[PDB]
């Protein structure tokens, strides 16, 4: 996409040639045939440009350097526009055009020093700006090669090259009206002039300004004031949140137009940075700075002095200088000097000082934050001289939150900062309203002020500060945020399910994928901290405690924690110890956990019993409720009332089943059905009304019990119809079939069955491989055989008979030699049929078989019993073996998980067995300061647990080892300091 | 690699194109994986580096009897 | 990533530090033997 | 025409050609067992 850039750059032609030499650079003869003072704009002529593109330098480099030509005339803001948007470059934290003549290709050690170790290593550490000049000349060869050193030593800087065009070498290569994305630059030319100079191939972008000249100086410097001057008016990202970007212009050595340039730049307020000791039209402001407020008597001429000595004789007598350094003091505040202290090489803290000062609301914070320069800030808030205002942490912190900077909030915080005070509605809708581009959070805004409680609602089904960042942080998928947010939360362990909940829920409604993956394993990440907190809570302290946090209803969404874990799928959550532990103390309800099985058995047979001590827990109708409202008894009260279900149902069937009318017992029977018939009708219908029976439709047991009572009522149907009797007694007995597969259920219950039901229903993958194999198998030695017999009955359900029914029972034993060896039969001649032919002794074998080939059909029975009994039921023994090993630990979990389902389905069942259920269904028609202190006990846990995690990972190896790596290069800077003190004492020995 | 490093880092010393051409030929030949790198990294063009002759030259490089020399002889 | 991934792992982070020691070894026997030209240099 | 082109793109995928591939294998199969367990006579095809 470039088409507009030749729209909106345009390059210049001068239209008129003013003197054999034209004041445009180029010779007389070549010239158009429209040719006092030649000017740069009035006798210029623009057209669209034709050097756009991107560079590829012969070699080395990136592979991609965009280059762009435009007039000297051109708008700043299109420029910033192209930088940020087509070529990619991120916004800038902070620019330093580094001005300098550095007289001479080689340059002073302590400023090349200064260079490669201060400002490029700070320029990559803040993400700033490099401007110069992008020729490999002057400073910015000076730049380039540190820039290269320093990339080459630290195991991406941007800098840019803005170079007057007519002044670089081999101009003609990257003219491309159509495009030059390609370009191969030879600036490696042999032929050496001061006319042009080549590209530098270090520097990432260039803008190789125009202004119809073949060649100088100087002409690009108003664009690069109107430059700094725009990016200086922008905003450090974050929409309008971010600071104004800070500028600073960095001077060494230069000369008189040097100085007229900070003259321009300091009346476009534009701090200005000077190194002393530089040389020339550098050391010169620096000094006269120090001077400062010095005597009006002997101190005038001492500016004229020093301009004679530190400037080149040259426009030294002319007074203009001296009024020049006048005008720029005048202006003083803008210019800071570096204090040499013999190569401080603390480039950032100057600059921070330096803008502090220019500035006279930016504050320290505030940029700190602008870059990520954490240590900046912890030494700006460490120092006690300083004071801070509410509202000035107040800003920074809001930056921080904006920008996604989690140890900056985290610093901020722990300093004192107000939280209470500090968030607002309108705070908070500017938080919210930094959604990225179009996130899902920003479309579920939009298709709802935050206005974030309508978006929960849609996404849970809705069927204190620290709450609403957390909840923004989830909302934002910024992992750390949300995860520090936790860590200051008060119901944290609720809060932890809540957000597994909510990113869950997120993810598989986000276009993300990948980044919707992240927010389930952000997800993952809290339901394990979640765990790990609550194994705390129960084991290092009172369990009655951690069954309080689980049983209450937070905030949240006024649900208990369990009900968040079930409906996040948490699994993880339910496997731990103390989950288990509570939900078997609920299952056994009143009576204590430990009561073994037989006891209870006895009980619920001899209701007396439960008076007796021999079962542990007005007085005795609340003991008598108590035992019969437990949820393990309703559940063996409902498994003993089916099991009768079952025997009334074989009796009936087996013995009284009549054509007549229906007897006592098949009534009973009726009305039996019709209990659980209510009984599942009950379950589903509490248990939104299409909401709710998805939900119960959706169990299995439940699609089961449905399919028997629907059957049961089709059979009855059938059955008291004249004509159906026979038909309604086939699907009765069935379904006594599917009714008596239900008590499976009987064995979720136990420890150890659990898992086992749920791992065969896992295996029905092998089940159906095995089943379409030996199908196939079937079919292929049913059919051969069939075929080679040729027997005469040729009667179609004789066909399928002998082709699949009597294959299929070879496989277990049954194995009818008599049928199908010729051998073992009496020759006859029934068939006309020329041949011969046998008479097997069978009933349902055919009336005669050939025996042309019987061998074969011999053979084929070898074969056949081969591969089905012991090749594919090994097989599939083996397939079973290796599923069942495999799935354990995930079958484990998730019996662990549905365990709590089960008891919450028990725990509302109406007291009564299905026979009488009848009665307590026509009862179901016709109709603080302990908080507080639970909370602040779970917040010590989670104080304690975090701290323990903190120094488990301080204490680690590879952390010991890394501090040790710190330690040691402080140890070899302050032994390079001793080393200098020990030459400079050497030197002052003699 | 080292004083290769060191005389590259060097600012005062001025190379020339032909004069790193011959240095990372040298390095190719003898399978200098680091020189070769660091030759490239310091602006070394290479589209004009490239010749039929010194591809030749490359090749030319089998070690004794190894396949690929085989290989080349029967073509 | 790779490469950053390799260079901050355990192994050559500790190699780093074996340098940085000998070169820390290295600056001290420099300065030991100014120390001895220093006392000489006292008298 | 949208409606040719989506026709054929259905019956050009290559899932929709493996499963009618299957349906004209399985009643190949169902014609050659039908052949060979009754029309299969010594008298001519
Ligand atoms: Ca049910």
């Amino acid at each position: 996409e470039q088409s507009w850039i030749p729209k909106i750059f345009k390059k210049k032609t001068c239209t008129t040639f003013i003197v054999t030499l034209c004041q445009c650079g180029r010779p007389r003869t070549a010239h158009p045939a429209v040719a006092t003072v030649w000017d740069s704009d009035a006798h210029t002529t623009e057209k669209p440009t034709d050097a756009y593109g991107e560079l590829d330098f012969t070699g080395a480099g990136r592979k991609h350097s965009n280059f762009l030509r435009l007039s000297d005339r051109t708008d700043p803001a299109a420029v910033y526009s192209l930088v940020t948007r087509t070529w990619g470059f991120r916004a800038p934290n902070l620019v330093v055009s580094v001005l300098g003549g550095s007289g001479g290709p080689v340059l002073q050690t302590w400023l090349q020093d200064l260079l490669r170790r201060g400002l490029v290593r700070a320029a990559q550490s803040t993400g700033a700006w490099i401007v110069t000049g992008g020729l490999h000349t002057g400073i910015g060869r000076h730049v380039g090669v540190a820039v290269r050193d320093h990339q080459m030593a630290s195991t991406k800087v941007v800098a840019m090259g803005v170079a007057p065009w007519g002044v670089v070498r081999n101009r003609d290569t990257l003219i491309n009206p159509k495009g030059s994305f390609p370009a191969r630059y030879r600036w490696r030319g042999d032929p050496e002039d001061g006319v042009q100079f080549p590209l530098d191939y270090n520097y990432s972008a260039f803008f190789l300004v125009d202004d119809g000249t073949h060649g100088c100086l100087g002409g690009e410097n108003r664009f690069r004031l109107r430059l700094e001057s725009y990016i200086s008016q922008q905003k450090t990202g974050v929409g309008g949140t971010g600071i104004d970007i800070p500028v600073l212009l960095l001077l060494i050595d230069g000369d008189e137009k040097m100085l007229t340039r900070i003259e321009n730049a300091t009346q476009a307020q534009l701090p200005c940075l000077l190194v002393a000791g530089s040389g020339g039209a550098a050391d010169c402001l620096a000094e006269t700075l120090e001077d400062t407020l010095a005597p009006g008597s002997g101190g005038a001429r001492q500016g004229e002095a020093r301009d004679r000595i530190r400037r080149f004789f040259p426009k030294g007598d002319l007074e203009v200088l001296q009024a020049q350094v006048e005008r720029i003091m005048t202006r003083k505040e803008l210019l800071t000097v570096y204090s040499s202290e013999d190569g401080s090489e603390e480039f950032e803290t100057i600059v921070l000082k330096a803008l502090v000062k220019a500035c006279g609301y930016l504050d320290e914070l505030r940029l700190a934050v602008a870059w990520n320069r954490v240590d900046i800030a912890q030494s700006e808030l460490f120092r006690g001289d300083i004071q801070w205002r509410s509202f000035h942490l107040e800003a920074s912190l809001m930056d921080a939150l904006l920008n996604d900077r989690p140890e900056f909030v985290r610093l901020l915080i722990s300093h004192g900062l107000s939280l209470g005070h500090f968030l607002t509605p309108m705070r908070l809708a500017q938080l919210y309203s930094a959604a990225p581009s179009n996130s899902l959070i920003r479309n579920l805004l939009d298709q709802a002020p935050p206005d974030v409680g309508h978006v929960l609602r849609m996404l849970l089904g809705k069927m204190a500060p620290w709450s609403d960042l957390l909840l923004w942080a989830l909302l934002l998928n910024r992992a750390q945020m949300a995860m520090y947010f936790w860590e200051m939360g008060s119901n944290a362990v609720s809060s932890a399910l809540g957000a597994c909940l909510l990113l869950r829920v997120m993810a598989r409604l986000e276009p993300d994928a990948e980044e919707a993956a992240r927010r389930k394993d952000l997800a993952f990440k809290f339901e394990g901290m979640g765990v790990d907190l609550f194994g705390e809570c129960y084991r290092s302290s009172e369990v009655r405690a951690a069954r309080l946090l689980l049983r209450r209803c937070p905030l949240w969404g006024d649900a208990t924690c369990l009900q968040l874990a079930m409906q996040a799928d948490a699994r993880a959550f339910f496997a731990q110890d103390g989950v288990q532990s509570l939900l078997t103390q609920k299952w056994w309800g009143d009576m204590a956990s430990t009561t073994p099985i037989w006891a209870l058995v006895l009980a619920f047979f001899c209701p007396p019993l439960i008076y007796t001590r021999l079962i542990t827990f007005r007085r005795c109708l609340r003991r008598w409720f108590h035992f019969w409202g437990a949820p393990v008894t309703i559940f063996m009260g409902n498994v003993v009332s089916y099991l009768l279900f079952l025997l009334l149902f074989s009796r009936v069937l087996l013995v009284d089943f009549q054509p007549a009318p229906p007897g006592s017992l098949e009534l009973l029977l009726y009305f039996w059905a019709f209990t659980l018939l209510c009984e599942e009708l009950r379950q589903g219908l509490s248990g939104s009304l299409s909401q709710r029976l998805r939900l119960y439709l959706a169990d299995s047991w439940n699609q089961c019990d449905l399919v028997a009572l629907t059957c049961f009522l089709l059979g009855v149907g059938c059955r008291l119809t004249p004509g159906l009797y026979h038909l309604g007694r086939t699907v009765l007995c069935i379904d006594f079939m599917v009714f008596t597969v239900r008590l499976l259920h009987i064995f979720t219950v136990n420890k150890q069955l659990g898992p086992k039901i749920v791992i065969v229903s896992k295996m029905m993958k092998d089940v159906f491989f095995f089943l379409f194999f030996l199908g196939v198998w079937l079919v292929a030695y049913g059919v051969a055989t069939e075929g080679l017999l040729r027997p005469r009955d040729s009667d179609f359900p004789s066909i399928l008979r002998r082709v699949f029914y009597r294959p299929y029972l070879q496989i277990f034993g049954q194995i009818p030699q008599e049928d199908m060896d010729v051998a073992l039969m009496e020759h006859s001649n029934c068939s006309s049929e020329p041949g011969f032919w046998a008479h097997p002794p069978g009933a349902q074998a055919g009336t005669c078989v050939s025996q042309y080939a019987n061998w074969l059909v011999v053979l084929l029975l070898v074969i056949f019993l081969l591969v089905a009994n012991i090749l594919l039921v090994n097989l599939l023994i083996a397939m079973f073996s290796y599923t069942f090993g495999k799935v354990q630990g995930n079958s484990d979990l998730y019996w662990k998980a549905q365990r709590y389902r089960l008891i919450r389905e028990f725990h509302s069942r109406p007291a009564l067995a299905p026979p009488f259920i009848v009665i307590s269904h026509l009862r179901l028609l016709l109709r603080k300061e302990a908080e507080r202190k639970l909370l602040t006990w779970e917040s010590v846990h989670k104080e304690n647990f975090l701290l323990a995690r903190a120094r488990d990972k301080r204490e680690s190896d590879s952390e010991r080892l890394k501090r040790t790596s710190q330690k040691v290069d402080l140890a070899l800077k302050q032994l390079g300091h001793i080393r200098e003190y020990e030459q400079r004492l050497k030197v002052l020995e003699r």
